[PDB]
């Protein structure tokens, strides 16, 4: 199975993503801070990271940069900041996608599927 | 350089995307209906397709379906339909991204870069 790393500080959001991804047959691991995200990414090799922008310790931009030091694993950024600026900055840093909260669970699921399917190709 | 196929029946929209992509160093080719899109996609081999959903002759889902028979070339779908349903359908058929109209040009550009950058990896 494909393993999704879900990093978000707010546990109710993380549980909804985890539950929906589990329904679809994904393995899921969670991190609730930027530092925890980076250690979980190195130790467990997720196939995709869902990455909140506002995290403890290290924010999502910083996490994304460290990941991109070493890998091309797809990154879908989540953000309450729905500015045009923030979306461009996330993508240029190395996000493969940028989704604002509130978001649709099905849309995120299909975005997860779409980016995992590219990795195959 | 990279070649972007821009398929939108509405020439003002197409011109703004052509202009912004050309400014960023991209080569650009255009189509204005689904049939013309498929012939240009076949004969000119774009590195990325920006694909309007509301097309005459055949709509963007059909274009995407046809293209996907033979290539994994990235497709960024554009749509005035801002519904969760239409976003998921486009992604499931094989769109790599789905962006609603009206859109930010820097954001679309950033998404163009992000999906071309994935192909290079």
């Amino acid at each position: 199975m494909k393993k999704i790393l879900i990093v978000d500080d707010e546990k109710p959001i993380s549980d909804i993503i985890k539950f929906n991804l589990a329904k679809e047959g994904y393995d899921t691991i969670t991190a609730f801070d930027g530092r925890e995200a980076l250690s979980k990414y190195e130790e467990e090799n997720p196939d995709l990271i869902i990455l909140d922008l506002m995290l403890p310790e290290l924010d999502g931009l910083e996490v994304a940069k460290e990941v991109r030091k070493n890998s091309h694993v797809p990154i879908i950024m989540l953000s309450a900041k729905d500015s045009e600026f923030d979306k461009v900055i996330g993508l240029e840093i190395g996000a493969d996608d940028y989704v604002t909260k509130p978001f649709s669970n099905r849309e995120l699921l299909a975005r997860v599927k779409a980016h995992l399917r590219r990795t195959e190709n």
